[PDB]
């Protein structure tokens, strides 16, 4: 068993908007939008529902680019996290309790700061190519495992 996650990602042709997490898992870096999805919402739902909470913002369209399974050694659920991306996005974001946004520039991407997974997939978002990945982890820090592939169907 597994508990279902998403990641927004808003990639516009020369940037991408990340938030700085300010409380909670992952806190101190940052990351798209997103967090668990609800009983009674969709996945994608759930997906906007995150991008508004966090960031002010709403979307008309999000596409799906990807799909991660994390283990983190010695808990039971793996995390299922649902990855998407638009260029459409509607508002201006704001920070919020979880999230502190920020453009950057696509070759400035600040990856001593994000989890460290992400140095491995976020090239294939740029490069716009659907993944699949899975990543174990011990604590915070230690990839001990993972998979990483290209996809037609995520
Ligand atoms: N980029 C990235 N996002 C992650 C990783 N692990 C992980 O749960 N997430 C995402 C899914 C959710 O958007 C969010 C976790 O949910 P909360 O912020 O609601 O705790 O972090 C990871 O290793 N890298």
């Amino acid at each position: 068993a597994s508990r279902l996650y998403t990641l927004v990602l808003v990639l516009q042709p020369q940037r991408v908007l990340l938030g700085m997490k300010k409380r909670g898992f992952g806190a101190g870096r940052w990351n798209g939008f997103g967090g668990k999805v609800q009983e009674g919402e969709t996945i994608e739902d759930g997906a906007r529902r995150e991008l508004q909470e966090e960031s002010g913002l709403t979307v008309d369209a999000l596409h799906k680019v990807g799909q991660i399974v994390f283990e983190f050694v010695g808990e039971p659920e793996l995390m299922d996290v649902h990855v998407f991306c638009t260029d459409s996005i509607q508002g201006t974001p704001v920070e919020s309790d979880e999230m502190r946004p920020c453009w950057f520039q696509l070759d400035q991407i600040p990856f001593k700061d994000m989890w460290p997974d992400d140095s491995y997939w976020f090239p294939l978002l740029l490069q716009k190519k659907k993944f699949h990945g899975y990543f174990k982890f011990q604590g915070q820090d230690t990839i001990l495992d993972y998979t990483l592939r290209e996809v037609d169907t995520v």
